[PDB]
């Protein structure tokens, strides 16, 4: 059974699973905790990138955004060596997805604008693509929090669907295949001749996450959706990046 397997790497780590990888021809879904909620994290970011990319002509990668002493609020990589030029669209998502940077997460989602810095214009993107799980706006809190099954099919119709045209889907597809910040995660859990993109996720309560899409050898894409924290260590538990590289494996598994 692949749940025992599960329900051990959370023995062994001390915390909680969520697995989720949809249906295909000959696969049926793969699920542990598929549907309860765990926090977002930087993962948000990949679907925001689309959501930016999708509400603008790409000629709109090119404008320039200027940003400030006090716009630097979280981990920041590329906003940090940028500051003073600015940063353009493309520069933000590609800095949101490469390198999870949260302050061009900040002004990627100003640029969609509306109430709440533009959270709901981003949630209205979500529900947009039939996401009606996720919301964004402490472990088990409504806010923030999506579930590993809603978005494997968000980040499924992104990657492998008509969410986006073939140009910026492209945009988004290549943007988390060069990914910096995975590779301790799904991707070390997959053989080298499998092919991942994915984008990540990190925060308190040792919440660590992963999504991404792979494609066996010979071309077969499956999304995969893995989700975790460890409230058992309260607020400074440590993120266990093995626990998704080792869930990941189980999932190379059943996929080879
Ligand atoms: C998005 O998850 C980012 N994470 C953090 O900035 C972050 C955090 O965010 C709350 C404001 C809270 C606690 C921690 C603890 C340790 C690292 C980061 C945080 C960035 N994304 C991560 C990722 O895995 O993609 C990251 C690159 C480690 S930071």
């Amino acid at each position: 059974d692949l749940a025992d397997r599960f329900a051990e790497l959370e023995r062994r780590y001390d915390a909680r699973l969520g697995v989720y990888v949809p249906a295909t021809g000959t696969t049926a879904a793969i699920e542990y905790r598929a549907d309860e909620r765990f926090a977002f994290c930087s993962t948000f970011k990949a679907p925001l990138v689309a959501a930016v990319l999708h509400q603008n002509p790409l000629t709109h990668l090119d404008k320039l955004i200027t940003y400030t002493s006090d716009d630097i609020r979280s981990i920041s990589p590329v906003a940090q060596q940028h500051v003073q030029t600015g940063m353009t669209i493309g520069q933000l998502c590609d800095a949101a997805i490469r390198y999870s940077d949260g302050t061009a997460a900040n002004l990627l989602l100003a640029d969609l604008g509306g109430p709440g810095g533009g959270t709901a214009a981003f949630t209205g993107y979500l529900r947009s693509l039939g996401d009606t799980v996720s919301r964004l706006d402490p472990p088990g809190d409504e806010r923030d929090t999506t579930t590993p099954h809603a978005i494997a099919l968000v980040l499924q119709q992104l990657v492998l669907g008509n969410a986006l045209p073939p140009d910026k889907r492209a945009l988004l597809t290549d943007w988390m295949a060069r990914n910096t910040t995975g590779a301790k995660r799904i991707r070390a859990g997959f053989p080298a001749d499998w092919k991942v993109i994915d984008k990540t996720g990190t925060g308190d309560y040792g919440r660590a996450n992963d999504i991404a899409v792979v494609w066996s050898p010979t071309g077969v894409p499956y999304v995969v959706a893995v989700m975790s924290d460890r409230a058992g260590g309260g607020y400074d538990a440590e993120p266990r990046e093995a626990l998704l590289a080792e869930a990941a494996t189980c999932v190379a598994g059943v996929l080879a």
